[PDB]
């Protein structure tokens, strides 16, 4: 039983050139790696290696259009670049943004084959720019292209068109690109669990409340699970894995599963106002460990508090790495969402009923 790792320095070369304090930085990526090497973990992983995703591959979830105004800005004067991302919800470009967008999704696609091939077990992907923001046509909220849906798409080209993947965003924020990208489709099971505050919480839309079920043949296929007024932690993702995720996931039965694996939920995360432990997002892991033969691929997203999100992810690696997990009231207004989510799914999932 072998775990992967995706690690490129390369993908630091994406930074914002008005604003060198903005919180997605460059040494987000180079501190989990850190932390990985101090603990010890990553002799104990094989090392995957990063590469560049091609147009092709972008175009399996992102148009041509967009895809070409992206591969334009590596070119761009500063003026060009501030101008054209200020055309975006939340984003900044420099000329190495491009590449960088490239490496993450290639790095991902990487350790999906190495997964698929039985090369490894399951594995962590330690990249930049995020992703689950980007939509088919535009880019938002820090991410270019999203790396988790063009990976499970990716993962459906090399094996047959309708292999099941579970996609499990446990980043605070709702993936409003994942979820439109897989709205309408049965084959990709999209589940999040975000900050939503009635709508007030970025990305600030009601496309992340529970109500929101998936359309057409992608009925019951999409599952919010959207926090209000409470600093949620342990206990709530506990719950909600319990009552929710796992059942789901177990009806679902997944042959691969991915993790947009933000760690702004995490107690100390600046934007999130969460409090989720390292040993919290530990036991997230070894849950979904137990899911598609323990093929699991656990990607980076947000996360910005240095010193949280390399603690969390060494600890969600040391779980894929098979070591035994660590130790941990409900808050009222959790339950509320869990039963909100548990109606309104309950048509589409006997596990639920
Ligand atoms: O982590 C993210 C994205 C975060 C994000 C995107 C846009 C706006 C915000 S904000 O409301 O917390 N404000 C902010 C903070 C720092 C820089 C830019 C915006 C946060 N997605 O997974
Ligand atoms: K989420
Ligand atoms: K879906
Ligand atoms: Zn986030």
């Amino acid at each position: 039983p072998i775990t992967g790792l995706v690690y490129d320095q390369r993908m630091m070369l994406h930074h914002n050139m008005w604003d060198s304090h903005h919180p997605e930085l460059p040494q987000r990526i180079s501190r989990i790696f850190s932390r990985h090497e101090e603990l010890r973990l990553l002799s104990r992983c094989h090392r995957i290696p990063a590469r560049l995703a091609t147009e092709e591959e972008l175009a399996l979830c992102h148009s041509s259009k967009h895809i070409s105004i992206i591969k334009s800005s590596e070119h761009m004067k500063p003026r060009d670049l501030n101008r054209l991302g200020d055309e975006y919800n939340s984003i900044f470009i420099s000329n190495e943004s491009y590449t960088c967008a490239l490496l993450a999704a290639g790095s991902c696609f990487n350790s999906a084959q190495a997964i698929l091939t039985g090369q490894v077990r399951n594995a962590v992907a330690i990249v930049r720019p995020p992703g689950h923001h980007a939509e088919k046509d535009t880019a938002c909220g820090f991410c270019f292209f999203n790396t988790a849906a063009l990976t499970a798409r990716y993962a459906q080209s090399i094996t047959r068109e309708s292999l099941r993947v579970l996609i499990v965003d446990w980043d605070v924020h709702h993936g409003n690109g994942t979820q439109h990208i897989f709205e309408e489709d049965d084959s990709v099971l999209y589940i999040s669990l975000h900050r939503y505050e009635d709508g007030a919480f970025f990305p600030n839309s009601e496309d992340a409340n529970y109500d929101k079920v998936g359309l057409g043949k992608g009925r019951g296929y999409n599952v919010n699970i959207p926090w209000n007024g409470g600093k949620m932690g342990d206990p709530e993702y506990m719950a909600a894995f319990h009552h929710l995720v796992m059942p789901i996931a177990r009806e679902f039965a997944p042959e691969l599963v991915l993790v947009s694996a933000g760690f702004d939920a995490a107690r100390g995360d600046p934007l999130g106002g969460f409090q989720v432990t390292p040993e919290g997002y530990a036991h997230l892991t070894h849950q979904l460990m137990s899911l598609a033969a323990g093929r699991v691929l656990i990607i980076l997203e947000g996360g910005y508090n240095l010193t949280s999100i390399s603690e969390s992810m060494s600890m969600c690696t040391s779980m894929l790495l098979g070591d035994s997990p660590p130790s941990l009231p409900l808050k009222t207004s959790a339950t509320v969402s869990i039963n909100n989510v548990l109606r309104a799914h309950a048509p589409f999932w006997s596990s639920l009923r």
